[PDB]
């Protein structure tokens, strides 16, 4: 087979020494890499920029003529990644080299056989501030028809977090938008946790961290991201090879999804970033 799917809740990706490089989610589709040796115990695979090995125990072969395989497609305006059969995200502008309605395949969403994408928000240094003001960030709720968000009118708090912790406020808004459905998830409402931060704070079990109010949620999550990611050399969203996505999420397209939201917000607010 050319394509395999991850069977368990998560599975590790290893290097040739057997060292753990990253982990990926159930249902993720990996490509067999024909330039490296596979055996019955481990397959040489690629996923989200990462070339490594996975245990055959963790994988199921797919048939591309009947099983969903992620792909990219242009509508003539934007280029979309189908991350699931019924879910696409805009990743780039249409290029003249793209045939509209043709499915394209890529292990990193950057290199295609007939064209090359810039995904600049995916690799942007997150310690550089946004050019959007608090009031501009606050406008995006109406421009994207975001209703009943706890993050409505919190632009000033995002900008405070950016001033204090030196973490891009557009990124913070986009990350919170993706992880908590714009501060509308049950975890957002119960625990003021907009960024999917888990800890062992209140229960003997792994649970969403609790923050006291919306502002302390935004500032506390930013502090946590600074201390656990930025300060430890994960300074861009990235993918399974580099950046925050290596550790932050099993979803191999977590970084791409947040970059997509940054792209959409940036377009609606006039392209300052
Ligand atoms: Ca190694």
């Amino acid at each position: 087979a050319a394509y395999y799917q991850v069977v368990p809740v998560t599975a590790n990706v290893y290097d040739s020494d057997g060292e753990k490089l990253s982990y990926i989610s159930q249902g993720s589709v990996v490509w067999l890499d024909k330039d490296r040796k596979s055996d019955d115990k481990r397959l040489a695979i690629t996923i989200s920029g990462l070339s490594g090995y996975m245990k055959t125990e963790d994988l199921q072969a797919l048939d591309a003529s009947k099983d969903f395989i992620p792909y990219y497609e242009s509508d003539g305006h934007r280029f979309y990644h189908y991350v699931a059969q019924n879910a696409s995200i805009p990743v780039a502008s249409h290029l003249s080299d793209m045939e509209v309605g043709k499915k394209y395949y890529s292990a990193d969403g950057l290199h295609f056989d007939g064209f090359k994408l810039e995904n600049p928000f995916l690799f942007k240094d997150l310690t550089e501030a946004t050019n959007y003001s608090a009031e501009e960030l606050d406008k995006v709720f109406s421009l994207l028809n975001i209703n009943n968000s706890l993050l409505e009118n919190k632009g000033a708090t995002f900008k405070e977090a950016e001033e204090h912790y030196h973490i891009n406020a557009l990124y913070l808004l986009a990350h919170s938008a993706l992880e908590s459905n714009w501060g509308r998830s049950k975890i957002a409402k119960d625990k003021n946790n907009f960024f999917g931060i888990t800890a062992y704070d209140t229960t003997p079990y792994l649970s969403a961290k609790t923050f006291d109010d919306v502002d302390k949620g935004i500032l506390g999550a930013t502090k946590w991201i600074k201390e656990n990611y930025i300060d430890r050399g994960r300074t861009f969203l990235g993918n399974k090879a580099s950046g925050m996505n290596v550790e932050y999420a099993s979803d191999p397209y977590w970084g791409e999804k947040i970059a997509s939201v940054m792209m959409k917000i940036n377009e609606k607010l006039g392209g300052k970033d």
